[PDB]
């Protein structure tokens, strides 16, 4: 395959950020080993983000000829008091239920699970080498930046955090360095910790990647975090910062169940939350559904969707582009009736593969129910 | 033995404080495991405070039936940067000079260096499941209690400190449970270590202490810090808080190689420093002369110390308690110069045992003049 191609398999939304473009390339050019891996804290049931937006990049990436690999970080979550701070429900429900919705989300968006790794994280944070190389990493990181880095895990530094919050990030870093990850791979919300191993990984004693006698930084890619549908806490939103800051705290992770689809809701269940999603008729600055249209139904836009609808409602119409739809919407052409069916049937109809799966094995569900 | 009996050897002097006598008077009658240590940083030459006064201790502890061991702590070094940071360097020093240096120490106190365990602390850090119990043990400690606890390694908190220094106090915890630790010996100046130790050892899930179904804290034994033989920063010393700042500052671990003994230097060093060495006339309450003469000298009494001296200065003084030389030494009936004298030789040829295996064995302290 062209580099070309392999640059834009990696590019190609949902991603959002690269850093950088220039050492991807300089990757793929001197045949350097491609490993790629993307952690997820075990807590609940794995949401349209989390399992949708990571399955399009992984199967991207495989296509790109990079070896992908799904990390279950247990001892992370046990960190930060996810179901109760039980380790040993943590690391039940990551290999009973969070693994295989993961491959199902990555085979509904054209990736290969089995051709995808599953690392429970335990498995390396049992080595006391590991922990040398969090320590090493540790002795290049100021407390501050550790401190500031803590978003990471979905908290803000407080008075009276614990301590072992703050070993969270270092083991992060850590983890994709004694891995020999080379594409750490994660949702925009994740970067500080990419930024952070980008500058460490020449300094590495340990775990330093290297390749041909040099030591190589890893290419981090970003992905986009899709909105809860929720409405925002405030309207009009009055300031580009506001946007942003109000978007970083309507991200489906921190959304209420109702206002957060997961990949085995029941088509009743998607119609509903669609029924209630915030989509104001004409609005595309900020609104849940077309977030959703552009980075699932559009992913790849050489694409057709089609809305269908009555004479009197302006009759059956295809977009084959999210620009097309968007404008549409803006004008008021497309009433947010007939969009949030489109999607909801979109939906009901991706994800069937995903509720078959968890009906006909029924272990993995009963597990999160008694959680 | 008696417990009477048992309880003071680990309560005489140089033991300044024990968290609790109550809790240590408990372990010895419910039968509970008997398992010291102490750890050292890896980084100089040992003067008396580090020796003498661990080794006085350990000696104690084993009379008691305490099973005795001394903590290298290299990766501990390392992360404090001693040695310039090379843990390759620290190890080496930890095992061709300080084990032994530690050995003849604690041979000279009384103590049986044969009947000591020496432990390697990469000999458990290399080990996940000790990193699990640090982690576990950060659970139950803010960010701010272990910002408070980096005096221990002789630290102050900066406002650029790098974030593996503030996982070194939970490491010095962790190594107390992970060894099943149930007589936690050091100086003064890590009491706060010990402090949080108590706090977190009934919280322990991997790695507390049991005992017939119960679950133990372990009890802490201080010793004395021996002041560096110096003068004062400032004079006459005020206040009592003052008091207490400028002994911190003070202690021989601080001192330059100047204004303090190490258990190998020669006859001569020893007489120069200790005539040097600050101590004015019936000064009693800030002298690092006296402080020497009353743990070390009088660290067993009654016991004879003789001061020689000719008719005309006093003639010949034999002692058996400090307090009897601290009287004679307040009313000026024992002046500087003789005392000065006496300790030196005292010194000279307690230490003797110990010149005479360097002296034997060269390798050591050429090792120590590489580095
Ligand atoms: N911090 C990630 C989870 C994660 C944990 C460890 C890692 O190595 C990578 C990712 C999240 O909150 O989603
Ligand atoms: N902090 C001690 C060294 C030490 C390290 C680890 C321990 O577990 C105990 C002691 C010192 O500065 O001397």
């Amino acid at each position: 395959m062209d580099i070309e191609e392999r640059i834009n398999l990696v590019l190609k939304k949902p991603t959002e950020e690269v850093l950088t473009v220039e050492n991807l390339r300089h990757l793929f050019e001197i045949g350097a080993p491609l490993q790629h891996y993307i952690g997820f804290e075990i807590s609940g049931y794995i949401h349209l983000g989390t399992g949708l937006m990571a399955g399009a990049k992984i199967a991207d990436f495989q296509k790109a000829g990079i070896k992908t690999r799904v990390f279950l970080a247990d001892w992370h979550s046990w960190i930060n008091d996810k179901l109760g701070g039980d380790l040993e429900v943590i690391q039940e429900v990551a290999l009973k239920y969070f693994k295989v919705g993961m491959e199902k989300s990555i085979e509904v968006m054209g990736g290969d699970p089995k051709k995808v790794e599953f690392v429970l994280a335990s498995e390396i944070l049992e080595k006391g080498d590991y922990w040398q190389t969090v320590i090493d990493i540790s002795k290049n990181v100021t407390l501050s930046r550790v401190m500031r880095s803590i978003t990471i895990m979905g908290r803000q530094m407080g008075e009276a955090i614990d301590f072992a919050k703050l070993i969270y990030p270092m083991m992060q870093v850590a983890d994709i360095f004694y891995q020999g990850v080379t594409i750490a791979h994660a949702g925009m919300d994740q970067r500080k910790a990419h930024v952070i191993a980008i500058e460490v990984a020449q300094k590495l004693r340990y775990h330093p990647i290297v390749h041909e006698g040099e030591k190589l930084k890893p290419v981090a890619v970003h992905h986009h975090l899709l909105l809860g549908l929720q409405e925002p806490p405030k309207w009009p939103i009055e300031s580009e910062e506001e946007f942003k800051e109000i978007k970083a705290q309507m991200k489906m992770s921190k959304s209420k169940p109702y206002s957060a689809v997961f990949i085995h809701d029941s088509p009743e269940e998607i119609r509903q939350k669609l029924r209630k999603a915030f989509c104001p008729a004409r609005e595309v600055r900020y609104n849940p559904v077309l977030d959703w249209v552009e980075y699932i139904i559009f992913r790849e836009e050489p694409t057709e969707f089609t809305v269908h609808r009555p004479a009197k409602f302006g009759g059956d119409v295809t977009y084959t582009t999210f620009e097309e739809l968007k404008r549409d919407f803006a004008e008021g052409k497309l009433h947010p009736l007939d969009l949030k069916n489109a999607v909801a049937e979109y939906l009901i109809n991706l994800l069937e593969p995903i509720r078959r799966y968890f009906e006909k094995h029924p272990e993995p569900l009963e597990l999160m129910r008694s959680v």
